[PDB]
RNA sequence: CAACCCCGUAAAAAUACGGGGUUCUGAAACGCCAACGAACAUCAUGACA
RNA sequence: UGUCAUGAUGUUCGUUGGC
């Protein structure tokens, strides 16, 4: 009855609640608790490989009495390429105290140390009581600063539908309207309800009351008019209160499709009769005259609603702590990482709800008692959710700027050559004169630079995670720039085509004739064909966008590579973490020998489990033994040494790093699965990490890769089996067509 | 695209084939990616007391 | 230096195609 696969009922139910329990809704909710971490660890990963590629390596009293870990940190804080991060490190053009950089240093080094696996295991869920009263300081001081900026620009860039809000609404306070529109978009209390007012919405529009509306006139404004409705809507159940409380009970009550499909009906017909001359008011009043009218006066409401906010309120330790690590990603990262955690959280306060609901046991053990309650978890939701909602330019400041022209330089040529060349180079170029001023009039370089590589986002991201003395090599081999090329779309590149075509090759429709011509153009690229472009004609109009293509060309090749290498990373890193996880449940531990560790040793403890093999993943019956015998097939196959040195890649991302010492022999390239095995198996060769003596059969993986000059799949095959107790995972990891959810090819007949 | 469990007709194998399930299995799907749009903030351009 | 036009770079919503 609920029984799951990995055989792990009792063991979690024991360690979280306190018993056991015959009914499956408690596993379900502890799954999302497992999930929550996974993101955690994979991002906190990938920062901390961020920190070691930039910067090449008691309380604060204890650390000037060291003497020697207060030398390393004097100049590690000195180190001056902390300006890569934006506001890590450096607020207002100049340095944060030693302190804030040291609490951010620790508490990074504390979740790393939590995640990977002294602190106790119940650190993140109790920081009330563990924290010490210095480290909470600077997460206040951090987000008092935040709190300033938010006020502030909340009430602008939609001071055009608030205004008419307040004016439909009369007897209502000027706090009212914002209390209740900030209660509506910024943290969504629309969603916390089963009706499905956009429905509702479609369906009143089938009624002419308020389909008037549906002129071709109206798509001037599309966006400001099916918000207000939705608002409308919200607070008109907030004032009837009853009357939800009435409409809810139907629903729940329902007998069929049929019968729900009605009640919506009813229900829409009777809101349009009710204020169908309210919404009429609303939506007649949007026009171009009143839109610029209301833009110019956009300071005509003063709210600071100062007391509600959690900047002032008393916001939790754990929600402050997810705003530390937001100050070190950028925007893409942001969103995979925060909008994982609130779909987490919604679905452990539903399960909550049923277990209530249905007269059952919801109370945890009382150390984590304190964080998983029913109240708190809403109170931690909305906090997630105004953390997305913040706007960030994230401009390359006015300091950080002379840094960033020596490495862009170094990007298109002289690549590790000394800094003196550097700097003669950019005196030469763009020259300075008297008075430390700028030359006018003949000055366009630096503009070109500026405004195309410096204030780039693929750009930060190659400075990130790459080195600029050794990026140049990514664009050298043939075989990989023509695939990343064939996986832009075929609209991109019709465009780029036919403004970098020239004047000596003919237009053809053919893609791979296309192909190949914008091959030869990445490939030789140098900055000294970008010193005529047109200061401040259809000749220099032409010429500038020409300029401006390749370039971005060029880092877009470049960026992709980076990120789906990393990409990989992450996958494998997931893979390792919950190894760990589930071999402390079962109560096997992983040994060592020759100062290395046996991976393999959980794999071998469950082939021969007479639970397992007869309830789990590896079954032995007749008619399900297939994957009992492939497994125990390829487990004679692997080495202990090349098991321990692929997990020390894993950890250190080590792909990413040495990648140009062996990408310049790669032989044909069909998805970035084979690059990223390719890399892997060329480091074991050189580094000589295996040993023939244990095993022969690693002497022919060895020989085939060589003389094919591509990765062999019987390979990666072996020193994947600290996987295998988990079939889904070890044949996701281990077969090409299964690991991207984007191809549609079938597994490969054996 | 794969794993797992029910009910079917042949069968005893690393079992084929036809219907329904699965937050208690793994893949970012409340997710990513392109082209057209309405706003807004940046930077380089002509008209002026 | 504030304003009006003018083309470029990037966030934010929404319509439509593709995963
Ligand atoms: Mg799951």
């Amino acid at each position: 009855p609920g029984m799951d696969l990995l055989c792990l009922k009792d063991k979690l139910e024991m360690h979280y609640f306190g018993k056991t329990f015959d009914d499956n809704i408690h596993i379900q909710l502890i799954y999302q608790i497992l999930d929550i971490e996974k993101i955690l660890a994979v991002h906190v990963n990938n920062i901390v490989f961020t920190l070691d590629n930039v910067l090449h390596p008691l309380d604060y009293q204890t650390l000037r009495g060291q003497t020697n870990k207060y030398d390393r940190f004097k100049n590690y804080i000195k180190r001056k390429e902390l300006l890569y991060f934006g506001e890590a490190f450096y607020h207002e053009n100049e340095r944060r105290y030693e302190e804030d950089i040291f609490a951010i240093l620790t508490l990074l080094s504390a979740l790393a140390q939590f995640c990977f696996a002294h602190v106790n295991s119940f650190w993140l869920y109790q920081l009330e009581d563990q924290l010490s009263d210095e480290f909470k300081e600077t997460l206040s001081i951090l987000w008092e600063e935040v709190t300033e900026r938010i006020d502030s620009e909340f009430l602008k860039t939609n001071t055009v539908n608030l205004h008419i809000l307040c004016h439909v609404f009369p007897k209502e306070s000027k706090e009212t309207i914002v209390r209740a529109y900030y209660e509506f978009l910024i943290k969504k209390s629309f969603k916390n309800m089963g009706f499905s007012i956009k429905k509702l919405r479609e369906i009143m529009l089938e009624q002419s009351d308020l389909k008037s509306f549906k002129e071709d006139k109206y798509n001037s404004v599309r966006a400001k008019l099916y918000k207000l409705f939705d608002f409308i809507i919200t607070y008109y159940y907030d004032h009837h209160a009853f009357e939800k409380e009435a409409l809810v009970s139907s629903l729940r009550s329902s007998l069929t499709e049929e019968n729900k499909e009605e009640i919506y009906i009813k229900t829409a017909r009777t809101l349009a009769s009710a204020l169908g001359a309210d919404f009429k008011k609303a939506a007649a009043d949007v026009n171009a005259k009143n839109i610029r009218d209301y833009q110019k006066k956009a300071n005509d409401y003063r709210i600071s609603f100062e007391d509600i906010k959690i900047g002032n309120t008393g916001i939790g330790y754990f929600s402050e702590l997810i705003y530390m690590l937001t100050l070190l990603l950028d925007g893409k990262e942001i969103n995979d990482l925060l909008t994982t955690l609130i779909n987490k959280f919604d679905n452990i306060i539903s399960f909550i709800d049923i277990l209530k609901k249905l007269n059952l046991e919801f109370k945890f053990k009382p150390e984590y008692a304190d964080f998983f309650n029913m109240t708190n978890c809403r109170y931690t939701l909305e906090e997630l959710r105004v953390i997305n909602s913040i706007a960030r330019m994230q401009k390359p400041s006015a300091d950080a700027r002379k840094i960033m022209y020596r490495d862009a330089l170094r990007i298109l040529g002289m690549d590790n050559r000394p800094d003196e060349e550097i700097d003669r180079e950019l005196e030469r170029t763009m020259p300075v004169g008297a008075d430390g001023k700028f030359i006018k009039g003949k000055q366009g370089f630096r503009n070109f630079i500026a405004s195309n590589v410096i204030e780039s986002s693929r750009f930060h991201y190659l400075v990130r995670y790459n080195n600029p003395h050794k990026t140049r090599t990514l664009v050298k081999n043939p075989n990989v720039v023509k695939f990343v090329l064939e996986g832009i779309p075929e609209t991109q590149i019709k465009r780029y085509f036919d403004v970098c075509k020239g004047q000596e090759i003919p237009p053809t429709s053919d893609k791979s004739a296309q192909i190949d011509v914008l091959a030869r153009i990445i490939s030789s690229v140098d900055y000294k064909i970008f010193e005529d472009v047109p200061q401040s004609n259809f000749s220099d109009a032409l010429k500038k966008q020409r300029y401006q293509a390749i370039v971005s060309l060029y880092l877009t090749v470049m960026y992709l590579i980076t990120k789906n290498l990393v990409y990989v990373n992450s996958r494998y890193v997931i893979a390792f973490h919950c190894l760990e996880r589930d071999a402390f449940l079962h109560g096997v531990t992983l040994p060592k020998m020759n100062k290395k560790i046996v991976y393999s040793q959980l794999t071998t403890h469950l082939l021969t489990d007479k639970n397992y093999t007869t309830y789990g993943h590896l079954k032995n019956q007749k008619g399900h033994r297939k994957w009992y015998v492939l497994v125990k097939n390829n487990l004679q196959n692997s080495d202990i040494t090349a098991v321990s040195s692929f997990a020390n890649i894993v950890a250190a991302i080590s792909v990413v790093r040495n990648s140009n010492e062996y990408i310049s022999g790669i032989g044909e390239l069909h998805s970035y699965f084979e690059l990223y095995h390719y890399l892997v198996q060329s480091m074991i060769a050189k580094n000589n990490w295996y040993d023939t003596s244990h095993q022969p059969k690693t002497a022919e993986y060895l020989n085939n890769l060589k003389k094919h000059h591509t990765y062999c799949k019987d390979f990666v095959k072996a020193y994947c089996i600290p996987f295998g107790y988990v079939v889904p995972r070890y044949k996701n990891l281990t077969i090409n067509e299964l690991f991207d959810r984007n191809n549609p090819n079938p597994e490969p007949k054996e």
